[PDB]
């Protein structure tokens, strides 16, 4: 038996806390949890009770989402907000869900604020990992905005609400951290996004934009002279529905086609495939690292669980 | 020469049987067949006669499938079942195939039952490998259901029948196990399904659903307000036929487009490509393992062949 | 200096000939050319003159193809063959190219026959590598067939001719063997075809067919009840233009959609991506081997060059 | 401290210059910069001031591009050039941007000429790396051509201009060299283009062309008898919008379909996926090499910075 009390020397800073709140700059930020005493301990906690609490929290959240979903689905958008309830069961259910939706939003909002009270946002912006919390804050932000617009007689609230909704469904992935495979997968995802995806987009957009302006220049009208629509037409090539003959409003057919071909080859063929290639390599490079991260991710959850859960007695 | 009689000590449990019916939990479940005596023996059996019997069984099965296929293809769906045969050759052929189809269904059904009598279904559910047998059971199940509905005057039997049909064509892959390459390939397939595919879908569906509700919320009508149709519209982006302008029923064009773009980027671009990447890695990780499994798969077939085939005399 | 006369002991069998015409069963079939004396010699030959002759032959062939192409492009398909020339330059050019096309066909045909006179076709069928020659034979075969049909007053000759044409354009790749990169690439191609592609298709078609019959069964008419058209509709999903709502001729909408979804997921998503994954691994496995093969491929060409080219004096 | 004055012995040739202008044939062309003294020095320069100048130059360039873009976007193509300005703010802004666009074109043109005065174009053609400069020259070339055509009353100038525009947006990637990741990515891109992409296209086009002529031969008319349109129809299969039933103008439906299927399988399925596979391997092979190259790329920029920037005093 290891002297676990050392870890729990929170009077200064628990060993686990040191790790959990370690700066992204720390070399062993993840590697520190390779210690057998720490793993023994954390796994014990997880199985002993934390995962139960965790699953519960997840369950609650997914309920929140379907409640919110329904509220939006049956939302009487006809007219301007706020809307007057009528004496029906459906109306009762709607406003019930509506209220609950807002409540949960406030809950997450406030928690985000708590984190800001502790880990100030000037610090949080430096942790592209803590974003997993920030996203809930943003989600709730959209909720709150829609509340304002709703009571401001601004139907625009729908849009804000919708963004909140989508955010939540994205945020569902947060809870994959409770599974040594799903959470790992999620880690793979977030890293590839932060790396390869944005790397790709940086260039993708350059070509998208460049070619769209090239084409527009040639275009006389056809409702494609509007850059907005032309760039969408080019975008369509990369989703797989780009029409080479989308317009005839030009005197330079050959040139028009040439540009399209270049765009396709460079973007649709080359870059998209390249992306895949690089992604494969990124996977190779990570692998174990995602597992390392996942363990950390879970550990953090564990600590927060105990910290927030009434300081419940334990070993 | 090795003392092969040891292997054949079935009075307690044959060495090969030990392996064949080994729990999925066994560490060497597959590795046990790396023994030269076992391989010598099994390969001998295979070449000596088993593969001939196997090929025959395959042949019979593929006949079954085309018979069943034809029966369905020329099925007089006009009216309600059961249908009355007329004095024609085509009618004769139809009912002939129909009967045969049912018969083969019962055959597989019963065999599945036999397996349940031995390897109880409470055990079978724990072997995500024994599913190769279960699928035949399910196939036959659909057959039997269609029989009931047919005689119940319920045209719905067609649907059940169709599922049986499709199941069978899928189940054709069962017999790839007789080839050291096709069966191996099949192993690669089933593992990637059980791993990467379902892993992917778990998240794919989250985004699909989330975004579909987001969009529906914005939608006023256009026959897209129905979640069902909207989620299909989003699904279309991933097959390659998603229309960015599928509807105009909203007051928030910009937002509408934003959501679509997010969905595409996250799902169509990122996740689908990621999947490919991970699949490549999975292939790397397996490779030899699929071969190991294939050998086991064949060995099992061999044992069952001898066991079921009249206990035919052998070495 | 190595005693090169040993290699040239053709009175029994040249060392290079031994290798060139080595059975596919030979373990070192390709590895034998790793000998420094052989490489020294072969590279010398290549640079000294063979590659010049080779480039010439290529040049001639590509001329043949464009001549043939033009003949077909401007072919007066109106009416029935044989067609009567009129006193015009275009007619003169057409028949000129036509004759030349046939001539070159006969040339390749005859060469194929020569190979059969030597390396009998009973042997050739065992060399899935010698197909590089066979393809020219097949190409010429189609040519000859079209000649017959042409003079038989059968417009069907066009179809045969077209196949010959396509064959030739495919056969253009033959000459990539003169470049240590293009030929290597071609080797990568042919191996992946012979391996992964046909492996894939074996299963692809199973699902294609199976699902198509499933769907047809549900279909009442709509011109999709014809299996032929339905299977094409399913095929379209894998090229990227499959319509989930291609028909409404059924009483089981839900089921109809279910089947489509299964087909997409299993075939479009899973198998196609899997194929990519496996292809990547195949590339890894080959790499050097394709280079080895390429060297052999070139060596063979070299030997044939000298053998056919007037037995021109050399070192 | 290393004796840095040795590096600066430019009276003969600076050590860095030796490397920077090293022939592509040099074995250590890139490896030479692995020297710790060189890296120390170059990194110092970069951070000390070069990167600031570099960022500035980039900034200027991106301004140039958006100015040019706007000029084209609001270009009164109605009638024939040169166009007469009217007394409006928009006209003033247009011609302002127009002039600026030409000016920057001349700037890059002249610089290209300067390089030709030094590193003669007979040499430049041998450096498929120096193309990064050539592209600016080509960009400016198109600009100058449009100027001529503009004043020649030839509306065709638009086309030339458009090409210049697109070139510039492509050339934006030049400046990714200032980032150890973006520039590296760009290196990955250019290599894969120069290698795999053109390798692919070499064969892709063979099949594209071959099959297009095959199909045309069958075609009676339908506006597809024109090879140009048919080859586009085939091209569409690879972008994901190829229609199997694009025409009915033929007497050989079966054959028509067969050809299409072959084209799809060989090109759309096989080759495109193969390309991806090879690309993955190319990534594996490069990796570090791209980083090496990137460092060189930056070093070159550094040297040119100092050389062109007033010979500003330094260590």
């Amino acid at each position: 038996l290891y002297d676990l009390s050392c870890i729990d020397t929170c009077e200064k800073n628990s060993v686990l806390e040191v790790i959990a709140y370690s700066s992204s700059e720390t070399p062993n930020r993840h590697d520190m949890l390779l210690v057998e005493p720490l793993n023994r301990l954390l796994q014990d906690k997880w199985d002993r009770f934390v995962k139960r609490i965790f699953y519960f929290n997840f369950f609650v959240y997914c309920l929140y989402m379907i409640i919110f979903t329904a509220a939006a689905y049956y939302r009487p958008v006809e007219g301007l907000p706020p809307y007057k309830l009528k004496n029906t069961v459906g109306d009762y259910f709607r406003v019930t869900g509506e209220i609950l939706s807002v409540s949960g939003g406030v809950y997450f909002f406030f928690r985000g604020i708590q984190y800001f009270l502790q880990r100030r946002p000037s610090l949080k912006s430096l942790f592209v990992d803590s974003y997993s919390e920030i996203l809930f804050f943003v989600q709730s932000l959209f909720m709150l905005v829609s509340v304002v617009l709703y009571f401001s007689q601004r139907k625009e609230y729908v849009a804000s609400m919708v963004f909140s909704l989508a955010m939540g469904w994205t945020n569902m992935l947060y809870y994959t951290r409770g599974f040594q495979q799903m959470g790992i997968y999620a880690v793979m995802i977030e890293k590839m996004i932060l790396r390869d995806l944005c790397r790709f987009m940086f260039v993708y957009l350059v070509f998208l934009f460049g070619f769209s302006t090239a084409v527009v220049t040639l275009i006389e009208d056809g409702k494609y002279n509007s850059l907005y629509s032309t760039c969408l037409e080019l975008f369509k090539f990369t989703i797989g529905m780009g029409d080479l003959e989308f317009t005839e409003n030009y005197d330079f057919k050959a040139v028009f086609i040439i540009l399209l071909l270049a765009y396709v080859i460079l973007t649709y063929i080359l870059l998209l495939q390249m992306l895949i290639a690089l992604m494969g390599e990124t996977v190779n490079k990570i692998a174990q690292e995602s597992k390392n991260i996942w363990k950390l991710q879970r550990a953090i959850t564990i600590l927060d669980t105990e910290k927030s859960f009434l300081k419940c007695m334990r070993k």
